[PDB]
RNA sequence: GAGAAUGUCGGGGAGCCGAGGUUGUGAAUUGCUUUCAAAAAUUUUGAAAAGCAAUUCACAAUAAGGAUUAUUCCGUUGUGAAAACAUUCAAGGCGGGGCAACUCGCCUU
């Protein structure tokens, strides 16, 4: 910070594919699985 | 000026529910008034009935009304003479969801 600025509110936070991170943080809680079963199609399945 | 994304503040419409209040029916108790109808000294006491109620409980209706048997409803909104409308509105197919009814998406006319 002390050297640069990103033309953007520099106090203010944007969304950044809030969903699969939710998705993806909770389907790691359940352990016992494989670190590869999020795929595209799952998450979509998941998210409907 | 237009658009896309991200926040803030407001506005509108629709929907699933809840608690009273009011009026009326019945009951428990206590009253006011009138009349009967006795007893007693125009006045006092007692039974019955009617009017008006109070406190509490169960129940019925809650815009007059009109449908219907679906676990569905229309009745205080706007336009305007057509007493006619708006506020529901096609067909398929390929899927997700469930105990299934039913609900949420994708594809082409």
């Amino acid at each position: 910070e002390k050297t640069h600025r990103w033309n953007f509110v520099e106090d203010k936070k944007y969304p950044c594919n809030e969903t699969k991170t939710m998705i993806s943080s909770r389907l790691d809680k359940v352990e016992n699985i494989s670190d590869d079963f999020l795929t595209r199609d799952i998450e979509q399945k998941i998210w409907h």
